[PDB]
C-alpha cells in the first residue's frame, strides 16, 4: 500500500 509513495516521490 505505502509502497506506493515511492513512485510518488520519484515521479
Amino acid at each position: 500500500h505505502a509502497e506506493g509513495k515511492f513512485t510518488s516521490e520519484f515521479x
